[PDB]
């Protein structure tokens, strides 16, 4: 058992087949970055409810170089009356306005934030946890990382192999499709970056928990 084993397994489900490119709705844009923050601690059903309001009080539209500065800017209550569906929303919007605030400070912009942002800058970003940082990385900047979660240690968890360590549990996961990097590329023709095929190996992940749990299994 290694992750290209689990890789495979999940491809043969074709849980995705109702889903976009990367998995996450809006990939590669800011409403990614703004998801990936607002999903922490509670369910993504939740966090599409928030982001329907931001878009209906125009706070969010089609520019992300303008989206970035309306978050940095926005007046607190505002935008914590918009976000209260996914709850936690008084300590969401401060998180939303400090981090957009602080990338424009150090990269001038979304688009030089997306190459040259680092893990360590987000997580010295204060509340943004692991999760929602290498989600940052992966569905927002495209970057070769795998998100991990409580779903994926739950998953390992009933393979036998418990992984309780964040850093850890994602080694697991990207080593084995490192170790085995042409084949992991062969599953899609190459047609697709490793970042992109981390991206929908987490989507699997998460599709198989869900399901799991509505079904009852
Ligand atoms: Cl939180």
């Amino acid at each position: 058992l290694d992750s290209f084993e689990i890789l495979k397994a999940l491809k043969s489900l074709d849980l995705l087949k109702n889903a976009p490119a990367w998995w996450w709705p809006n990939a590669l844009k800011f409403e990614a970055l703004l998801g990936a923050v607002l999903t922490q601690n509670t369910k993504f059903e939740a966090v599409l409810k928030s982001l329907e309001n931001l878009k209906n009080a125009f706070i969010l539209e089609n520019d992300d170089e303008i989206n970035l500065k309306k978050i940095a800017y926005i007046e607190f209550s505002k935008l914590a009356e918009c976000v209260r569906p996914s709850g936690f929303y008084n300590q969401k919007a401060k998180r939303l306005i400090d981090l957009s605030g602080n990338i424009l400070k150090d990269f001038q912009s979304f688009e030089n934030f997306k190459q040259e942002v680092t893990r360590e800058w987000l997580l010295d970003q204060k509340g943004i946890g692991k999760e929602s940082a290498d989600a940052i990385l992966c569905y927002a900047c495209a970057k070769e990382v795998m998100v991990v979660d409580k779903y994926s240690y739950l998953f390992l968890k009933k393979l036998g192999i418990e992984i309780e360590d964040y850093d850890e549990l994602q080694h697991f996961f990207e080593k084995g499709v490192q170790e085995n990097l042409n084949s992991a590329l062969a599953l899609y023709e190459n047609t697709i970056s490793l970042a992109q095929l981390y991206a929908r190996f987490h989507g699997k992940i998460v599709e198989f928990s869900k399901q799991k749990l509505e079904l009852k299994l």
